[PDB]
């Protein structure tokens, strides 16, 4: 899979290790090998939610298979998890949108992983 | 509903309130409760436009339900009136996705809508 | 189409005239009036592929019919190819998201395409 986060919260409260917890927790998390996956993060972002500018975030999550109701639970208790450690963000200002991507509408490596 | 509004028009020129008047209208527009309401600007962005680097934006809506025809013809209308009264942009060098998301793939606070 | 790239490579490596390239290049690829198509790259982003920070980018194209398994392989062989000659991308460290979008559910100029 690949994960995108989107915060306003700053640069320098992301700590070192970020994107390697996300990579390692999501290839756990989805059984998928790490090599693969890839993760993007996006700190001070002009952004709202509830009308507030607290610390909050919007992300995604693409996979090609392995999306549903109960592994989209286990998935957002584990990003709202590492977001509410890592970077103090409260996990009911997190949104989350799970994609679940067919192979053909993937392209990687000059094909796609049809 | 959450909207991303993605733009090469300089921060300086995002005025003051203008995330407070999305979520605003936002919330009257699809009768939704101000407090799920999440909005995100990205200004300064390296874009074009048919070719064309004069000012332009592409956004995103995100909703589960209040999606559809009339509706996104009425969102349209009411977005691209903000992003050219505010941001001076010009509706026809604006586009905006619009996505219906199943509840199930909607993380927030540690799970999903569902 | 609209085409996204996100990437951790600097700005200063992101050719003069790259958006335009991009812009021509699609449209030929698609055999629509460059004057729809949108393009818009995103550099120095904090991201990783398969653990490594090594140049990277994920991407996306919308575009309202056209996507399919034989075009997007030949779109992710041009995109990839660009990506590689310009900004000195690996291809195998390239994901492309590919959508088609229901006109219905793409606003422009104060309406949608439907
Ligand atoms: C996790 S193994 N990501 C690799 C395949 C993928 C899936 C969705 C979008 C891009 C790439
Ligand atoms: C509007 S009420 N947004 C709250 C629910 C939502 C819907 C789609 C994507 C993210 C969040
Ligand atoms: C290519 S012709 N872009 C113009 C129509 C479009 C399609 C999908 C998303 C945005 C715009
Ligand atoms: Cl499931
Ligand atoms: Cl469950
Ligand atoms: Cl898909
Ligand atoms: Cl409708
Ligand atoms: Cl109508
Ligand atoms: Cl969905
Ligand atoms: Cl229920
Ligand atoms: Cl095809
Ligand atoms: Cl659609
Ligand atoms: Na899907
Ligand atoms: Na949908
Ligand atoms: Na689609």
């Amino acid at each position: 899979p690949m994960f995108i986060v989107n915060t306003n919260v700053p640069r320098a409260s992301v700590p070192d290790g970020f994107l390697s917890e996300l990579t390692q927790q999501l290839a756990q998390a989805t059984g998928k090998p790490p090599q693969y996956i890839a993760v993007h993060v996006v700190p001070d972002q002009l952004m709202a939610f509830g009308g507030s500018s607290e610390p909050c975030a919007l992300c995604s999550l693409h996979s090609i298979g392995k999306i549903g109701g109960a592994q989209n639970r286990s998935y957002s208790k584990l990003l709202c998890g590492l977001l509410a450690e890592r970077l103090r963000i409260s996990p009911d200002r997190v949104y989350i949108n799970y994609y679940d991507m067919n192979a053909a509408n993937v392209g990687w490596n000059n094909s796609t992983f049809a």
